C-alpha cells in the first residue's frame, strides 16, 4: 500500500552482499559516478599506477557500476584518491563502458563543484582553487563562489596541442574522410559532420555512433597516437564529429563518440580543450578569447585558449573549459552474489 | 576525506524520492517507495490519469537521464483499490504508462515477499495487484523463506500465420498480448549471441518491415507487428530454445519477451510440440530464462488459444535515493 511500503525501505540486505555507494552528478546532460565506499583498496603512488591495478584486479567492479543494470551504456564514473602530488588537494580515476580515460572535462567541472558543496576542500569567495592529480598530470580546478554555493566551473588541462592535420584516412564500409588529431589530455579525431552527410543532432544518433566507431578504429589500426612522455596515454580515445551550431553566439557542434561505442551528452572537457588546439593552430581564435560550444542535446561549455605553451617537441596551449553540473542521486548499490547479472552486461 | 560527501544532505527544500531498483531476466524496475506526491484517485485509472496529466515531469525525472535511462522502468504502489487486493500498481517507462508489464510483475512479486509487502506463505504466496488493466494474480513459490520463482497468466494467445515472405525468410505470427513474427535464427546464418547483436536488429528490422507492408495484422477487437523474435537454439541442455525480440525501431528485449514465450507457446501447442502440462525453459540473448507452459485451451474470438504461464525471477540491485536541484535545468530529464 503506501504505508507496508515501509518495509522496503527497511529491508537491508544479507551480510554476504557487496555494498557499494555512489553520488551521481550530471554535467551538461552527462552522467558522473563518484564512488564513496564499498569499494576494495587500490594500491600504487602515482595514478597511472593506481590506473594499472583496477584494469587488472577490479575491472569486475567497473562493469558492475558503469554497465546495465546499474547501469547503462553511457554511464561514466570516478574513483577519487588521496593527491599523489605534493600540492595536490586529491587524485581522481576515470572509467566508463569500455574502461579508464586518461583526463575527463565533464567530471572535473562535477569533482569540482561537489569537492566545494560536500567539504573535501574549505570553500572560499569569490573563487576556490583545487588542484587535482589525474592520469593526464596535474588539473587545476577553479570554482566560482557566491554565498556559499557553486555557480561556475572553471579549469585549466594539461598542455593541448594537434598531433596531426587534415589527414585522409579510408574508412572500409564508409569511404574517404578527411580528419585532424589533437590532444586535450585524450587523443580525439575530428570530423566534419555534414562532409559524411550526417549532422550533431539526435536524429542522427545511431549513425554518428555507427560512423564514429568505425572512423575510431580505422584510424587506430592504420596511424600511431604517441603521448610525448607517457606510454598508458597513447592510444586514439574517439571521434567528435563538428556541426554547424544551432543558438546564437554559439561557435560550434561536438559529439563525441568514445570508449566502446560511448556518446557524451556533454560537449567534451577534453574535447573543447583539443579543439582549441586546433582552431589555435590555424588561427581561428586568438589568445583570450573565448568561445561556447554546444553538445547533441544543445548544452553548452566555454573554451578560452590561456596560454601558449612548449609540450615536448610540440606547440601547445593551456586551455581553460566551463561548466555546470548539478548533484542528482545518491545510490547504494547491491551485489547479490548468486545474481546471474551480478557484473553486468553490455551489448553493442 | 570521502566520508564528507558520504555524510553530505541534501537541502532540505529539495525532492527526495527514494526508489528500490532490480533487474528481471536484465530488464529493470525502478520501484517508488517514497518522497512522491500524492496520487488521488478512487481507482486505478484515476490515479494513473492524475499521475499522467499532473506529475509527468516526475515520471521523466525518474525514468530518462541522467538518473534514468531509455530502457529504464519504473512502478508506483498504492493502496488496494479493490476488496480482494493486496496493493495496487502504476506502470511507467520512458515513452508512457503501460496497462502490463511482465517482467514488471515478476519483479513486484518476488520484491513482495522478500521485501516485506505481503505475508510470505509456503509453498506459494497469492498476490492479487489492481492494474491498470484490470486484477492481476502473481504466484509466488517460496521455500525455506526465500523467493524461488514467479509465475502469472497472460492473457489468452492464439496463431495467426505459418508463412513466407522475402533472401526468403520463414515465419510464424502468433498473439501473445501483442503481435510477433517467429524466424528462425540459424536459418538465415545468425545466432541469438551478443556477437550477432547489430544483425540481429538489422535483420530482425528488415523481415518487420517486410512483412508489415505484405500481410494484415489484425486483432479481433482493437492492430499491428509489434516485433520479429528470432528462435534460436538453446546454450543449456535443459532449456527448450532461445529468444530475441526486435521490436518498435530497433529495440532489443534482453529477456525472453514474456508476450513472446506466450506467443511461441501457442505456436508450440498448434504445432503439437508441446503437451499442455509441460513448462519449457526460454532464455535470452544473454542467457536469462523465463519458463512457460500452456494452461488450458481456451477461445479467444473466432480462434483456437491457449492461457499461457509464464515464470521468472528477479534480482535487487540497488537503493536509491533521487535527489532533484531546482537549479537544475535538466532536473526532469533528457531523452536520447
Amino acid at each position: 500500500m503506501f504505508k507496508k511500503l515501509e518495509n522496503l525501505e527497511k529491508w537491508e540486505p544479507p551480510k554476504d552482499w557487496m555494498v557499494i555507494k555512489t553520488l551521481d552528478t550530471h554535467t551538461a546532460g552527462e552522467p558522473l559516478r563518484i564512488i564513496l565506499s564499498g569499494f576494495p583498496e587500490i594500491p600504487g603512488k602515482t595514478i597511472l599506477e593506481k590506473r594499472r591495478y583496477l584494469m587488472e584486479n577490479l575491472d569486475h567492479l567497473r562493469k558492475a557500476l558503469m554497465w546495465e543494470p546499474r547501469g547503462h551504456a553511457d554511464m561514466y564514473g570516478a574513483i577519487i584518491t588521496e593527491p599523489v602530488s605534493e600540492e595536490a588537494d586529491f587524485g581522481v580515476i576515470f572509467m566508463h563502458n569500455e574502461g579508464y580515460s586518461t583526463m575527463c572535462g565533464h567530471a572535473t567541472i562535477a569533482l569540482g563543484k561537489v569537492a566545494v558543496e560536500c567539504g573535501l576542500v574549505e570553500a572560499k569567495e569569490p573563487i576556490t582553487e583545487i588542484k587535482m592529480d589525474s592520469p593526464a598530470g596535474l588539473i587545476k580546478i577553479y570554482v566560482k563562489v557566491r554565498d556559499g554555493k557553486v555557480e561556475k566551473v572553471y579549469f585549466h588541462n594539461v598542455p593541448s596541442f594537434v598531433l596531426f592535420k587534415d589527414e585522409t584516412i579510408n574508412v572500409p564500409g564508409i569511404g574517404e574522410v578527411k580528419y585532424d588529431l589533437a590532444y586535450g589530455g585524450a587523443f580525439y579525431a575530428f570530423v566534419n559532420a555534414e562532409e559524411i552527410g550526417l549532422k550533431c543532432t539526435p536524429e542522427y544518433y545511431r549513425q554518428l555512433i555507427d560512423v564514429g566507431m568505425k572512423i575510431k578504429r580505422a584510424i587506430m589500426s592504420e596511424k600511431e597516437i604517441r603521448h610525448p612522455f607517457e606510454e598508458d596515454l597513447s592510444f586514439l580515445y574517439g571521434t567528435i564529429f563538428i556541426g554547424e551550431p544551432e543558438d546564437e553566439n554559439s561557435h560550434s557542434r561536438h559529439v563525441c563518440i568514445f570508449a566502446d561505442g560511448e556518446v557524451d551528452r556533454s560537449p567534451t572537457g577534453t574535447g573543447v580543450s583539443a579543439r582549441l588546439a586546433i582552431l589555435y593552430e590555424k588561427g581561428e581564435i586568438d589568445i583570450g578569447e573565448e568561445i561556447t560550444i554546444e553538445s547533441i542535446i544543445g548544452t553548452k561549455f566555454t573554451g578560452k585558449v590561456v596560454e601558449e605553451t612548449r609540450y615536448g617537441l610540440y606547440r601547445a596551449i593551456i586551455p581553460e573549459v566551463g561548466g555546470n553540473a548539478y548533484i542528482v542521486a545518491k545510490n547504494t548499490f547491491l551485489i547479490d552474489p548468486q545474481d546471474p547479472l551480478k557484473y553486468g552486461f553490455f551489448l553493442r
